[PDB]
This record gives structure tokens, sequence and C-alpha cells, in this order.
């Protein structure tokens, strides 16, 4: 669109719903944490995405010494809501169906559709590492390293 994220920019001001239909802002959200990554998938429980949200679980445990994370799709609350429960995540997923938030961070797949696989990090909450279009596999490492780089940047 005409209002897309560049590094720098701050976290838009809006809030998604989790798999549960809680209500989650985006700007609490990273004034709670320092570093917050938002990783994207096309659709819900597809071999792309089970890939993505698998490898993000399998560095949960690690990852949340560092960073909150979160999953997002344009997918509803309750398609969010059976992927997480069958992959057993212990991070929540945000359903964006109008591609509010994955628009402004430039993962659009045309105008009218879709999403590209992709991931956002946040610090301090403006945009510092913007990744668009990337596998399920550098996705889950290249998120990983950059949010070790930037913890990293805090000892300073």
């Amino acid at each position: 669109d005409v209002n897309e994220l560049e590094i720098g920019d701050p976290i838009p001001d809006l809030s998604l719903l989790n798999e549960d239909n809680d209500s989650i802002s985006l700007k609490k959200i990273t004034e709670n944490n320092r570093v917050v990554v938002f990783f994207v998938y096309p659709r819900a429980s597809t071999p792309g995405s089970t890939r993505q949200a698998s490898g993000f679980r399998d560095n949960y445990q690690e990852l949340k010494e560092y960073a909150a994370v979160f999953g997002l799709s344009a997918d509803s609350v309750t398609s969010q809501k059976k992927f997480q429960s069958k992959q057993n995540l212990p991070y929540h997923l945000l359903s964006d169906p109008k591609r509010e938030f994955i628009g402004l961070l430039g993962a659009k797949k045309t105008p009218l559709s879709g999403s590209i696989r992709s991931h956002f990090i946040f610090v301090d909450g403006k945009l510092k590492f913007k990744r668009v279009k990337i596998s399920p596999e550098v996705s889950v490492n290249d998120a990983k390293k950059e949010v070790l780089e930037v913890a990293e940047k805090f000892k300073e």
C-alpha cells in the first residue's frame, strides 16, 4: 500500500485477535518486550506453514529469553486455533483477515489476496529486521540469528 513500513518505523497502533479470540495490541506487545518477532505465512495447516511454525516452536524455549514470538496470517481465529493446537505451539498466532498489518509490513501477495512468507523483528517498538519472501527454513534460522544480534547490542 501507500503506508508500507520501513526500518525505524514504529509498530502500527493496531490490535489483532489471537487464536483464543483475545485482542492483542501490537503497541503493547512491543512495550512489554524489547524484541518481538512476527512471522508471516500464507495459510495455516499446510506443509510450508507447518515447517515454519514448527521451527519457531522448536526454537521457542531459547527465543523466549530474548523475544516475544507471534505467527501471523490472514486465517480466521478458528483456523489459527486448530493449527496452534495441532502443532502444540507455545506462542500465539494472530489473525489478520483484512491483511491490515500484513499489508503495512509489506507482505501482501497481490492487492486482492494472499500473503507472502516473511518475518519482521521490532526492537523498542521500531522495525529493525524486515525479511520479505523467504523460505520456512530461512525464516526460522535467520529470525534466531537476528534476535540474538539485537540482544548483543543491548550490552552497550
